[PDB]
């Protein structure tokens, strides 16, 4: 027993991590087989810049890739959207299976923060509904990535390119294309407001009962569309009859159906906790899916 | 900046972890060059076990060592305290740069959660002033071990042993010896009450200030003597002058004295927090040293 904010190992991913360097800029890459990913910004200097320019400018000796101690020779650069791709005369040995995946806001991940190719941590979050990530990152960062394992296989699904002026974070999937509204431009950008992510929640809520805490079970139940009005006024997602299905197995597992789950939920969201906790926890923690709780619950 | 519950990446240490196998049961184990570790238990069908006799009953063939899809031969056994090793014919390729230490109580590690030898997740924890952990455990992850990683040296801390009946957990150091008074037998044993960890706590209301949540803060200063006064009333660990030097220099980085955020967590504890949050927690985080900050707020 016992529930925490857990990631996947990240061994798989430390071993594709470089440094890449053009000219006064140095940030994270991402070396699978012949080919290193990284940040196209790494070659700006950037209030409004025209990539296509800059990188018609560059030759493959500008940009020094580094891994481990070894340099490896870029024999070729190309732009996909926002990120640079830069073939390399050798093909890492320690190339994963892998995919690259875009995921849906609400989805979580785990991220391998790095430095000059190096990696420093391993933490757990979610894309919130806004296509910010609520992550951990210092000046040098950009590069890292976040990833799922399944199996053997890791599906990158992030790469880091920003700070907002709030401190959260945006980045791109690994073809380049910004999760939300973002460019790699710095100006004037901010998120949407965000949202809690209700499927999450309630996941979460099974994960206590699962665990041992039930002080905010009850006996009423509640109609879907009952719920969804309670949580547009708490600034929640909708819920789906999709995301009840997929809480499916949970429900089942524990006994307690999704609509009588929802009114536990209602309940917190009107008249708080009052001073109890969940999970070790003093406010409803949303950044769990259902299958993270499968996962860690009952493996 | 963000800040969040960051592990060690745990490359190093998932190339290390086997699976040990003995008549029926199956758990993990730490093949670090041509010795393998795991937890003595392993040889139990155990209300009251005697160990010396279990093991004398045992020939290096009843020890099945699996890494990877290779089996490992079993060339002598032994036991240290509650630890078992195993010598092996084959020093792991993958040993990385390591020492065993035993950690104090409100030191921080990474585990690396494994079944089947084969590792799950990561997660951060701290060691308990009542020297038990609260982990997320399930059943075969007996052998999983926790960790700090130092440079490019893995520091083994922890190896898992137990789960209490409180869902808690106990385990050893690496060369077996518990910590707290629990041993490795299916007997009543609880652990003391447990308390907050004081230094962590400040130190985390640092990470805060560091972040930018300052609604907390006071123009108020406290005597060490006062401070831990109220500490003793809400179940607080004393604060010692090894305490106050060792946030020297996060008290220097934030230009607020030690004493002084002694003065806002005594408000905190005694006025709550009245609907606001810290590093988007609403109670007070303990699981944060000091070094921990320092590492993830400025590397
Ligand atoms: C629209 O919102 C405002 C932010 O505008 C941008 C836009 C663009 Cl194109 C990029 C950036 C940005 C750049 C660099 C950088 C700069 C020079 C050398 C190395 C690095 C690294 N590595 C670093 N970071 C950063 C800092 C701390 C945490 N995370 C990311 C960044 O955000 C910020
Ligand atoms: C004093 O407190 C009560 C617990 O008494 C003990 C004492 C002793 Cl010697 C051992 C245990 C114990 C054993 C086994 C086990 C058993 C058979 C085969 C494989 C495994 C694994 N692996 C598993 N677990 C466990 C289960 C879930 C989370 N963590 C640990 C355990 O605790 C529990």
């Amino acid at each position: 027993s016992g529930f925490r904010k857990m990631a996947f190992p990240s061994g798989k991913v430390e071993g594709c991590m470089v440094q890449v360097t053009c000219g006064t800029t140095t940030l994270n890459g991402l070396w699978l087989d012949d080919v290193v990913y990284c940040p196209r910004h790494v070659i700006c200097t950037m209030l409004n810049p025209n990539y296509e320019d800059l990188l018609i400018r560059k030759s493959n000796h500008n940009f020094l890739v580094q891994a481990g101690n070894v340099q490896l020779r870029v024999i070729g650069h190309s732009m996909q959207n926002c990120v640079l791709k830069l073939k390399v005369d050798t093909a890492n040995p320690k190339t994963p299976k892998y995919k690259f995946v875009r995921i849906q806001p609400g989805q979580t991940f785990s991220v391998l923060a790095c430095y000059n190719g190096s990696p420093s941590g391993v933490y757990q979050c979610a894309m919130r509904p806004n296509f910010t990530i609520k992550g951990s990152f210092l000046n040098g960062s950009c590069g890292s990535v976040g990833f799922n394992i399944d199996y053997d296989c890791v599906s990158f699904c992030y790469m880091h390119h920003m700070e907002l002026p709030t401190g959260v974070h945006a980045g791109t999937d690994l073809e380049g294309n910004f999760y939300g509204p973002f460019v790699d431009r710095q100006t004037a950008q901010a998120a949407g407001t965000d949202t809690t992510i209700t499927v999450n929640v309630l996941a979460w809520l099974y994960a206590a009962v699962i665990n041992g805490d039930r002080w905010f079970l009850n006996r009423f139940t509640t109609t879907l569309n009952d719920f969804n009005l309670v949580a547009m006024k708490y600034n929640y997602e909708p819920l789906t009859q999709d995301h009840v299905d997929i809480l499916g197995p949970l429900s089942a597992q524990t006994g307690i159906a999704v609509l009588d789950m929802c009114a536990s939920l209602k309940e917190l969201l009107q008249n708080g906790m009052n001073g109890r906790t969940i999970l070790g926890s003093a406010l409803l923690e949303d950044e769990f899916t259902p299958f993270d709780v499968v996962r860690q619950c009952s493996g």
